[PDB]
C-alpha cells in the first residue's frame, strides 16, 4: 500500500472513486475541484495505491494558517484496512513538515462514524459556527 | 482609506491592533501566525489603512478548494464606517480574481454580533461541526 501526490493520469479514476464513496455533490463540480487543485497545488492531494490501483484519496490543504482536507474516501470494497487513517496520517505529517500548526476539518453534523473516527484520531470538537459564502458557482 | 497587502513594516502595529480587538489567544502565537502567512503566500494578508496607520486587518487565505479569513480586527476608534465590510470584500475579490468558489468563516458560538455581521455580508450557515487537531504548539 503507498500513499503518494495525485497525478494527472489519476483524474478519471479518482472522479470513479468519489462517485462510488458518494462524495460528489451538484454544487461542486469534481471536475473543476481537481483542476482547483492542480493549479493551485497539488501537493498535498494524496492518493492511497494497493496493487498499481487507487482506492483511496484525501484532498488535503493549507492556507497559511491552517490545514484542511476534503473529499477523504476510501473505496468500499477496501474499507477497514487502515487506509483512511494512513491517509490522514501521512497528510499531518505533510502539513507539519511546512509549519502547518493545526488541521481543521467540518462534517457533516449527521455522520457518526466519520465523527468518531475522527475523534479516535484525537480529533476535538470547535464551539463554532461554520458560515460560508459561495463566490463562483459550478454547473 | 486604503486596502493593500501586508508588509513586515506592519508586523509590530498590527500585533499592537489585535491586541486591542481582543483576537490574541494563548495557544496561538501572533508573531508565529504572522510568520506563517509571510512564509506561505502573504498576498490574501490585508490591512486597511486610514491617515498612514494601519487601522484594520484580515488574514485571508485559499487553500486550493476553499477560501478562509482570521484575525478580521478593526481598531475601536474606527467602527462603524464599514471597514471591517471593505476588507471581506476585498479578499472576496481576490479569492475570485485566482478561481477561488467558495470562503468559509467558523465563528464562536455565542458571539451573536459576529454572527449577525457575517450573515448580513450574505454568508450562510453550515449544518456541519468543525473538529480540529493541533499539529504544532505554541509557546
Ligand atoms: C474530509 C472528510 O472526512 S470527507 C467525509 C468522509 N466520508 C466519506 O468519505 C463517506 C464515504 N466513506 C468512506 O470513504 C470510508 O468509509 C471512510 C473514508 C469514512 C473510511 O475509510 P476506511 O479506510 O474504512 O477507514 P480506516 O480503515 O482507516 O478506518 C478508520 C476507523 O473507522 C472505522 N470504521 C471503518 N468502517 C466502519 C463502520 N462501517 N462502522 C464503524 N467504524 C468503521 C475503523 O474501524 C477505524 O477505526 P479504528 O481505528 O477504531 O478501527
Ligand atoms: C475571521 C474573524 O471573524 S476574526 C473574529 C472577528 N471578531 C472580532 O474581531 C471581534 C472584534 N471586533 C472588531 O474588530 C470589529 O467590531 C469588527 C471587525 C467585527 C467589525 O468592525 P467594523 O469595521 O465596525 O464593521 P463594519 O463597520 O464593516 O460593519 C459590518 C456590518 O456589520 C454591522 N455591525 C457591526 N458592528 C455593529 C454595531 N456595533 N452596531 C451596528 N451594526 C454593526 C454593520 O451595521 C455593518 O453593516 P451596515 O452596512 O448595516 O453598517
Amino acid at each position: 500500500m503507498e500513499i503518494r501526490v495525485f497525478r494527472q493520469e489519476d483524474f478519471e479514476e479518482v472522479i470513479t472513486l468519489w462517485e462510488r464513496c458518494d462524495l460528489l455533490r451538484p454544487w461542486n463540480d469534481p471536475e473543476m475541484d481537481i483542476e482547483r487543485k492542480m493549479n493551485h497545488d497539488v501537493s498535498l492531494f494524496l492518493v492511497a495505491e494497493v496493487n498499481g490501483d487507487v482506492v483511496g484519496t484525501v484532498m488535503g490543504g493549507y492556507d497559511g494558517h491552517r490545514g484542511s482536507a476534503y473529499y477523504l474516501g476510501v473505496h468500499p470494497e477496501f474499507r477497514g484496512r487502515g487506509i483512511a487513517n494512513a491517509l490522514l496520517n501521512r497528510l499531518e505529517k505533510k502539513l507539519i513538515a511546512r509549519g502547518c500548526p493545526k488541521i481543521q476539518i467540518n462534517v457533516p453534523e449527521d455522520n457518526d462514524m466519520v465523527l468518531g473516527m475522527y475523534e479516535r484520531l484525537g480529533y476535538e470538537h470547535a464551539d463554532v459556527l461554520s458560515l460560508g459564502k459561495r463566490l463562483i458557482e459550478d454547473e
